[PDB]
């Protein structure tokens, strides 16, 4: 009797990833120990490591100008990360679109990096992608895909000379990307790619000639986890070992435009039931940026019926579904391990609370 | 068939922790979602989170001079952190025993730390622990407990006024220990206390004063963690709670004492088992400086026997047994999930296979 979960991160796995896991927990492929048990420095461990860079790859058809890292710390670590290496004595350019580039933004100038916010939504409470147009010679361009709060996602990213980085942990690995102009992309691999505490890094090679000229803890250096294939110390065995069965997982499912097809029509009919609603439900974003991952909304008319939603919610099996503190009011996350049948069962919970407290 | 799992890290866990977490994998306490799955800012979470944290402190019968703090990037992000908030303008000590304690001097010295070794094993290969003598005035003393690779360990910590830093992953929750000066205890966690991607830190208040005064980046910041209760992003939560039914495990036992005279047990029957064999095995650590955790030895006649220990003792249902490449031959991790039932098993194998081939 599992719940419906739209937990905003950690969010839910597909159940049959966790059956999985869960058959094999102390005895891996009859081997005779858990993959949590072993060195990462063993056959094994490196074909689920390697296998998971490898399909990652397949996944967004990168080419060799790639290398895929696998780090701890969540995406938190590379908002300083991305600094300490990237960074030279240019500007470094962020366009602000919600928390999370408040908070890249601040560690960077932490960090005494000369930040230029190019552009930023934050007047409008964030409730919309601005215009962002970044300069052709900056140190690079910093942006977040898909912020996870405001329920805001680009539609398509800048074009600009300067070297691109994109947060995309939250909708990681939920649709093709174009990375003509893209020299990190990364994410915290627990909103659409796994389990908390490993992070998944695609680094472009010019960027790791960056690395290798700056002096830094090795831990904090991409260049190093590069040549040792992010295995410099312990990686997070089993978190690696659960990405690698989310590749498979994405790959069996027909790859990402396949993903994409199914997110697009979860959101849209989420989307449709919010604007349906006669003015009942209203949505944080502006249409032409409404997020395929994370849809807020409120009840407009009556903010005090919202924790009454949460709990009526909660009462026939939804969970996760409180907006954050930040803003308040509902937050369905609809990540790809949700289905069209769940969405419906939230919509039509929607339309019976609706007839009730109207 | 479960393996005998002598791995040095990650290492064999608890069966019974094992088949708990399989248990309730998809359904935790019958809540309908997966531990993995649901927000680390719930209750369900804070109650394993919280727990675990009061549980480290009573095994090791700490006040509340000390903060726990759960960490990822294992205790090599340790490296770079503890000079990062610790370091002042003195001079920070170091004594050298190991593979771990050179990582640690040669990070501190990226960082333009002012790094004095104070006494090393080095010249002898690390085969034990030389004598140390830390000044009174330095901004810390810092020390690696047991050097996993050469199967050395401290019996005695060195007493000065210094602020004593103590890397204990490899022993870690193996046996009490005096905090009458240890400034910092910590260790990675995948060594005795559960899986890898989790650090677990116990820190005095009066070093966070330290890292009040530092501008670094928040997730490399001590202080930052302390004051949002290793919270300040999404923590390992898998790990966490792992760590946790590991805790429970311990003090399900009796607590370290006992915990420390079933190692001491074990330990003492390997040692006598190379110590009896006629010169066939050979210890590489010193008698006096033998480690309870890892034990370290070669076949001193004959090198090219080693892989075939190693083969027979996998095709015997052991795993585990090959020494680190800077050292070669064979090591034994009996950690405290280890029992002295398969110590017996191992030493009958050695004995076996010095009988075919002495």
């Amino acid at each position: 009797m599992r719940k419906i979960n739209f937990s905003a991160g950690p969010s839910t796995l597909p159940l049959e990833i966790l059956e999985q896991a869960q058959k094999e927990l102390c005895d891996y492929q009859g081997r005779g120990y858990s993959i949590m048990e072993i060195s990462h420095r063993t056959k094994v461990f490196e074909e689920v490591h390697f296998g998971a860079q490898e399909k990652a790859k397949k996944l967004y058809e990168l080419n060799d100008d790639y290398e895929v890292l696998f780090l701890q710390g969540g995406a938190s670590l590379q908002f300083a990360m991305i600094p300490m290496n990237l960074a030279l004595n240019g500007v470094c350019e962020y366009a602000n679109t919600g928390v999370w580039t408040k908070k890249a933004i601040k560690e960077a100038q932490i960090l005494g990096v000369n930040v230029k916010t190019v552009a930023s939504s934050e007047e409008s409470n964030f409730d919309h992608i601005p215009r962002v147009e970044f300069s052709d010679n900056a140190d690079y361009a910093y942006i977040c895909s898909n912020n996870t709060i405001y329920g805001t996602q680009y539609q398509n990213y800048p074009k600009t000379k300067t070297p691109l980085i994109v947060d995309a942990s939250s909708d990681f690995f939920s649709r093709k990307v174009d990375f003509s102009n893209i020299a990190l992309f990364y994410g915290g691999v627990q909103k659409n790619a796994g389990i908390s505490g490993l992070s998944c890094i695609f680094i472009r090679k010019d960027m790791l000639e960056r690395s290798k000229n700056k002096q830094i803890p090795s831990m904090l250096n991409y260049l190093t986890h590069a040549e040792n294939q992010s295995l410099f110390n312990t990686p997070p065995t089993f978190a690696i070992y659960m990405f690698n069965l989310e590749m498979d997982w994405l790959l069996n499912q027909g790859g990402l435009d396949k993903v994409h097809e199914k997110n697009s029509q979860k959101a849209t009919m989420l989307y449709e039931c919010i604007d349906l609603s006669n003015g009942f439900y209203k949505g944080h974003a502006d249409k032409k940026d409404r997020s395929l991952m994370n849809v807020s909304f409120n009840i407009a008319k009556n903010k005090d019926l919202e924790p009454l939603f949460v709990k009526e919610a909660e009462e026939a099996g939804m969970i996760g579904l409180k907006g954050h503190r930040i803003l308040g009011g509902i937050r369905a996350s609809i990540y790809n391990a949700l289905n069209l049948d769940q969405v419906k069962t939230l919509c039509e919970f929607m339309k019976e609370f609706q007839g009730k407290y109207a």
